[PDB]
């Protein structure tokens, strides 16, 4: 518990990037100097600490752990204007160190920017919520920055490390007791260009050096290392960090790449291996071209006292040599296998020397291939290998293995291998073996041709598979000699590292069918080393090598499905309840993420099925999917970008029933029970007798009319039933993008709205009836989704039968991932071979509905212990990219059972927030009709390509209805759709997300890849404003910042009307009956006429006499108190009524809010002289509030009175009216004292007290008294309200009071104006039992609080009341 107390200051240095602190005195440098950073301190500022050889930049760690205050002294120092924001912290708003508009007062604004020369002191208080869990590393990294200018801070240095490690878990130094070294690393793209000093610059670096120069780093043999790799870039950036001959330990998953986005952290296990020098680089294509490496060494210190654990069982048992004569051949390859190619190539030219058309393509690849004898004399192996085509045969190692590996070249120039992620365990070790590695480990000869020679693979016990993981994981291995032009040449393979035991090298299980190999690989001709002999020889053109291209650039690459173009691959086939296995990877120079859909079928990854894959770039993932749905479908990229779309691979999925036949085709197969070992010609008859899907369904009959009932019936088999009937429509609107943010809330980069921001787009609206005649109005759970359809939700098993009626002037149509349907009840439209009554579905025509039928099933439900609901997506599929875009997306929910309520289907659990974190090129978007356009000078000039609207729900800044409660769980459900190269880092100011699940991980900030609908939840930690944004600086500067409002925990306060804050000229009303005036119906007890009423009740509609309530302020109001009012054996009560809400007297919103109908209609009170209390499930913000009765017996007649809190500050009590304030902590000067009034006594004052109540008394009524309050620490007092005494046959109470406030309590600072030292004359009240309420411009922010009555009209008392909140 103890408080750790940095010292840092961010001073100017020059720096050159370059390995050297100090080498000569002149300096060569890539082009940047005099950067600013900031380094720690010994304590008071002496001089500063030594720093680290490795960390050049990277600053300070501030490490802590849950239940230590940390103090950060920040006396900046260099000429800029600066401040430390930290990023999973529950920091308050004087040390959030982020300058945004949160209405806060200028005592709050100091830690947003400060002086140069002058200090300041930022408190982060750690607590339980925001550490690690169990099944969570000890220490959490984070990192902070400056928030002053995000976009500028950060490319001039400015960056720090921050752990949170659990109890106990970290010395006085800073270091894990179990790990013996922690390693801090920072993969940053410094940017020189915009930073203090413009110099044009690119530089990619690790820490603060460029070109792969760092110091190497030295540690001893088969040693604990924990790291903590940071990434942090301006623009959008992803990096790959790849730990070669190394195994890592990440969030449970034994991993040899770690995979980073721009501002993020992670930490990870690490053992080290005995011996040598190895290297740690990038896989992404552009990071690898410039140098971005770390040196590892690995030295076998003799000091070290190696404890020899030995920890291996060396048994023949479970252990085969398995030699692999792997030898590479120099061969010529059709991309296109345009005529029924088969069997690899065996057969070699058959050349018609065009690249298009025929065989004659000529892309000479170099490609493994396998052999079986110690010569190579004969190829002698020629597995059905069709389908699987520039591959390297795939080699399949167990556990505890070791594995023989042989080369020969017959190409010309010299290649190699190199193991990626398969020398995962300790290399063994080498005194020759390592052939000119360079100093780096890297075993490669790169043979000559006509030469041979050996490589030796192993495994230890620790392995790359864990418990919470795949049967066999995915690892690739390719060349080293150059990796961009060997991986555009045919040097490419997979090999996996299967856990399953039972393998024998002839297969893991004979029951899950193995399409084992489908590589999304991107083969650059115009990068293949054989491009001179390839481009020009053998065409009708000169010798030139023409690589500037009108088209050559982009038509020579050509991205292929395991080198086959997925134009020419023939359907796949697999028969019903079969699991099959795949392993992806992309390795093509593409440099962008890539993701997968299966249409129809859904994975199982970790314990969650996914229904869409993202690929990183060489990096392995392997899935199994099991078929379930009968018919025809496909797998499909979502990028979709007009670059490298098509790829597409149509599998079917038949019941194999009939098994008697004997004969199954033996790759590609239907397996059998039995494990029996201890283009064209495939998805075609002779596989085992596959029942026509189009003919034979049992879901779907075709002899009669569809019909949904019918369809339902079978998906209907149990007892769970459910049906959900939902009918929806697609509406062409115009549609604000920044109407909400056009002079108010949040900043604009849009100044003066060039473009009326209202573009006309398609969205989805929902019905009530299936006429379409009556639309359903948008309520108040749902005012936060903006252009995102209607929430479609359902629990498990059920069954969504949805209608859905187009009223645009384009086909739309509605598919959703996840949920399992008929092919009769789909958006996609591809070439299925399907019927004419399965094409229905494909397209809607305008004025035309159809209704689809999805089933609900064990797929499409979240974990079994793990969170409640989880989310999918639907959308227009006629065209996705331009069906996305224009607006036709929504979501779609599906919970586990008993969480819905059955009438409306809204889980009473917790709030749900669903956020849709895509940007929207309205130039894809249909309706773009440009007229006089292309006035803009450059191709970023103008919002309609420069920006794209970077939105959360639409909105770019201020979304609306983003409103929680503190100490609140809260589920999030953060959706991608699509997209292309955009990865969203969500970051929450002050909250810290949790990941719900099996496993419990809790995290800062959450890397948001495309297509990935993660569900997460969130306590909200302190009210205020806080902002919601992406974390990547660029893209926040201009959108995707939504100030969300955090209320106070206990906002249920009289509002007035009671105690007579609402003056009697606030209130008025439509009608009247005759002194019933609006005035009296304020008051909620009390009074001869004490209410309200009118004469009689309207008909048609409510059309009811309303009664108005003002508050010349926007405040949070969550209930009213509405009582009827009785009198002489008569009763009158307001039976039902519905209230209206507005801020200003024009725009009237009635409120609805989890309610069956057009509005809500509240109960009402049933009898007179009882307090009925309602309760506004989202809170309402407004100024005036308007309720009309609907229903009422007898004359209708009422008394209300609110229920709320303050806006946008801390408005609660801190104490005087519950027990939280002592009576021994408040106290005063002097109190009278009568024999019969016994002791007036002080800490009596409260809001509300009775009988010998006790406001306050003075013995001496003179003008130096004062009362006094205590509070333990220095807390924010906000407003103060007086309320005098009781009459006590007598009238005392005060007319004016002085306020003075000291924190030691003996300096006694008086509050005034700025005008001079005189006290602030304060108003009283009048009224013995009304309360006046006192504001203050700027919050005290102290620990004592006194109160002078200047002014008394008798013996002076006082009932006063504080609130407000604590600092920290
Ligand atoms: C790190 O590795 C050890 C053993 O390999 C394992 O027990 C632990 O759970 C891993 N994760 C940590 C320490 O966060
Ligand atoms: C060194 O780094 C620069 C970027 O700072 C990069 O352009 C260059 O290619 C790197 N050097 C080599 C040999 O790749
Ligand atoms: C659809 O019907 C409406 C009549 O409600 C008609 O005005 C419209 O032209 C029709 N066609 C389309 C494409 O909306
Ligand atoms: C929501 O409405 C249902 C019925 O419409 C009701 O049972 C439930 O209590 C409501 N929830 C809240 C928080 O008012």
């Amino acid at each position: 518990a103890q408080l750790r107390q940095f010292y840092v200051a961010a001073q100017g240095i020059s720096w050159s990037y370059r390995p050297e602190p100090t080498n000569s005195s002149l300096n060569l440098s890539v082009t940047s100097f005099k950067k600013i950073v900031y380094r720690e301190y010994e304590p008071y500022f002496k001089k500063e600490k030594p720093q680290s050889t490795i960390s050049g930049l990277l600053g300070p760690t501030l490490y802590a752990e849950v239940g230590d205050i940390i103090k950060v002294h920040f006396k900046n120092k260099a000429d800029k204007p600066l401040s430390i924001h930290p990023q999973g912290i529950r920091y308050s708003k004087l040390s959030e160190g982020a300058s945004y508009l949160d209405h806060t007062f200028p005592a709050e604004k100091m830690d947003d920017a400060v002086a140069p020369g002058r200090e300041y002191t930022y408190e982060w208080s750690i607590s339980e919520d925001s550490g690690p869990t169990h099944d969570d590393p000890p220490c959490l990294t984070h990192i902070y920055y400056s928030h002053e200018n995000l976009i500028e801070d950060f490319n001039s240095g400015l960056i720090g490390p921050l752990l949170i490690c659990k109890k106990g878990t970290l010395t006085e130094g800073g270091t894990q007791k179990t790990f013996d070294k922690q390693i801090v690393l920072l993969f940053a793209v410094f940017d020189e260009s915009k930073s203090w000093s413009q110099s044009s610059s690119l530089m990619y670096t690790v820490n603060g050096y460029v070109n792969g120069t760092m110091p190497d780093i030295t540690v001893c043999a088969h040693d604990h290392i924990s790291w903590h790799l940071l990434g942090m870039s301006s623009g959008p950036e992803l990096f790959s960090i790849h730990f070669n001959g190394q195994v890592l330990e990440q969030n449970h998953h034994k991993v040899s790449a770690i995979t980073l986005v721009s501002a993020t952290s992670t930490t990870a296990n690490m053992t080290v291996g005995p011996e040598g020098k190895w290297i740690i680089s990038s896989l992404t294509p552009k990071h690898l071209q410039a140098g971005m490496q770390a040196y590892i060494d690995i030295k076998n210190c003799p000091k070290k006292t190696r404890n020899l654990k030995k920890i291996t069982r060396e048994q023949r048992r479970h252990m085969k040599r398995w030699e692999y004569f792997i030898a590479a051949e120099e061969v010529i390859w059709d991309y296109a296998p345009v005529i029924p190619a088969n069997m690899d190539k065996k057969y070699r030219s058959q050349h018609l020397d065009n690249f298009s058309n025929q065989i004659g393509k000529h892309y000479k690849k170099v490609m493994y291939t396998q052999y079986e004898d110690e010569s190579f004399t004969k190829h002698t192996v020629n597995p059905n290998m069709k389908e699987d085509g520039i591959l390297g045969p795939i080699i399949r190692a167990q556990v505890r293995d070791t594995l023989k590996i042989v080369f020969k070249n017959m190409a010309s120039r010299p290649y190699s291998i190199y193991p990626h992620g398969v020398t995962f365990s300790p290399y063994e070790d080498e005194v020759n073996s390592s052939f000119t590695s360079g100093r780096n480990n890297t075993m490669i000869r790169a043979v000559q041709p006509g030469e041979t020679y050996t490589y030796k693979w192993n495994i230890l016990e620790f392995d790359e598979p864990t418990e919470n993981d795949a049967q066999c994981l995915t690892r690739p291995y390719y060349s080293d000699v150059d990796i961009m032009r060997d991986i555009a040449s045919g040097l490419i393979g997979l090999l996996l590292i299967c856990k399953s035991r039972s393998l024998d090298r002839r297969g893991i299980q004979r029951a899950a069918d193995i399409e084992q190999q489908a590589v999304f690989a991107v083969f650059d001709e115009n990068k293949s080393w054989y491009l001179e002999d390839n481009i020009n020889k053998f065409c009708e053109n000169p010798d030139e090598v023409k690589r500037d291209d009108p088209k050559f650039y982009e038509s020579n690459i050509m991205s292929t499905i395991n080198g086959y173009v997925p134009e020419s691959i023939t359907t796949l086939g697999f028969c019903f309840d079969d699991t099959v296995q795949w392993h992806f990877c992309s390795v093509g120079t593409q440099n962008e993420i890539l993701t997968i859909h299966f249409t129809g079928h859904s994975f199982i990854y970790g314990k969650r099925h996914e229904d869409t894959l993202t690929l990183f770039p060489m990096r392995g993932e392997s899935v199994t999917v099991t078929m379930d749905n009968v018919g025809t479908w496909m797998l499909t990229s979502m990028n979709s970008s007009p670059r490298s779309k098509k790829l597409r691979l149509k599998f079917r999925d038949v019941k194999c029933i009939p098994d008697d036949d004997e004969d199954s085709y033996e790759i590609f197969e239907p397996p059998e029970s039995t494990v029996m070992a201890t283009e064209d010609d495939y998805a075609e008859i002779d596989y085992v007798p596959y029942d026509d899907p189009y003919k034979t369904d049992v879901r779907t009959n075709i002899n009669s009319s569809r019909d949904p009932d019918n369809i339902a019936a079978w998906y209907l088999r149990s007892n769970n039933g459910n049906r959900r009937n939902y009918y929806i429509a697609a509406e062409e609107i115009s549609w604000d993008y920044s109407e909400f943010v056009q002079r108010e809330t949040d900043i604009e980069d849009s100044d003066d709205i060039p473009e009326d921001t209202t573009y006309k787009k398609v969205v989805f609206r929902k019905y009530l009836d299936s006429t379409f005649t009556k639309r359903d109005p948008r309520g108040e759970y749902e005012e936060h989704l903006g252009i995102l359809g209607p929430i479609i939700r359902a629990e498990v098993d059920d069954v969504i039968q949805v209608r859905f009626k187009n009223l645009a002037s384009r086909p739309y149509s509605l598919h959703a991932h996840g949920l399992s349907y008929e092919k009769s009840s789909e958006g996609k439209t591809y070439e299925d071979d399907s019927p004419e009554w399965f094409k229905e579905d494909n397209a809607v025509q305008p004025n035309s509905s159809y209704t689809y039928v999805w089933h609900a099933t064990e797929r499409s439900g979240p974990e079994s212990p793990g969170s409640a609901c989880r989310a999918w997506a639907y959308y227009s599929a006629v065209n996705p990219e331009k069906d996305i875009h224009s607006g036709l997306i929504g979501p779609l929910l599906i919970c586990q059972k008993g969480i819905l309520h059955k009438d409306s289907n809204m889980p009473m659990d917790m709030r749900e927030f669903v956020l849709l974190f895509m940007t929207f090129d309205e130039k894809k978007s249909w309706y773009y009709e440009k007229k006089s356009r292309s006035s803009w000078r450059l191709t970023s000039s103008e919002m309609k390509k420069s920006h794209e609207f970077h939105a959360i729900n639409g909105m770019i800044y201020s979304l609306p209805g983003l409103k929680m409660y503190e100490q609140e769980w809260v589920r999030l459900h953060l959706l991608n759709i699509g997209g292309s190269q955009d990865i969203h880092v969500v970051h929450f100011h002050g909250q810290t997300l949790l990941e719900n699940g099996n496993k419990q991980h809790q995290l800062g900030v959450w890397p948001l890849l495309p297509g990935s609908f993660k569900t997460l939840e969130m306590k909200a930690s302190k009210p205020g404003w806080w902002l919601l944004n992406t974390e990547v600086g660029e893209n926040q500067r201009a959108g995707m910042q939504t100030p969300f409002l955090i209320m106070d925990r206990d906002c249920r306060m009289p509002m007035g009307l009671s105690t007579g804050i609402i003056s009697d000229s606030q209130i008025k009303a439509s009608e009247f009956l005759g002194y019933w005036e609006p005035r009296l119906a304020r008051l909620n007890n009390g009074g001869s006429y004490n209410a309200w009423s009118v004469e009689k009740l309207a008909a048609e509609f409510a059309s009811k006499p309303w009664i108005q309530v003002d508050m010349q302020k926007e405040v949070i109001i969550t209930g009213i108190q509405t009582q009827g009012a009785k009198h002489y054996l008569k009763s009158c009560y307001t039976t039902e009524f519905y209230v209206a809400y507005s801020s200003n007297q024009i725009n009237w919103q009635i409120f609805k809010g989890n309610s069956t109908r057009n509005v809500m209609y509240f109960n009402g009170n049933s009898d007179a002289s009882t307090i009925k209390e309602n309760q506004f499930d989202p809170p309402i913000v407004a100024r005036y509030i308007r309720i009309s009765p609907t229903r009422a017996y007898n004359r209708p007649t009422l008394r209300l009175e609110l229920q709320g809190c303050e806006v946008n500050g801390c408005s609660t009590p801190l104490g005087m009216e519950n027990g939280k304030i002592e009576n021994k902590q408040i106290t005063a000067s002097s109190f009278k004292k009568s024999w019969w009034g016994d002791y007036w006594e002080p800490f009596r004052a409260r809001l509300n007290a009775q009988g010998r109540v006790n406001a306050w008394q003075a013995k001496a009524n003179n003008n130096k008294q004062w009362l006094e309050i205590d509070l333990l620490k220095i807390k924010k007092i906000t407003a103060i309200i007086t309320q005098g005494c009781k009459s006590l046959s007598s009238e005392m109470y005060v007319k004016s009071y002085t306020i003075h406030y000291s924190e030691q309590g003996v300096e006694w600072k008086p509050y005034r104006l700025k005008s001079s030292m005189v006290d602030k004359i304060f108003e009283g009240n009048t009224n013995t039992k009304g309360h006046v309420k006192n504001f203050f411009n700027p919050p005290i922010i102290s620990r004592f609080i006194r109160v002078i009555p200047k002014t008394w009209n008798q013996s002076i008392a006082l009932r006063l009341e504080l609130f407000g909140c604590d600092i920290y």
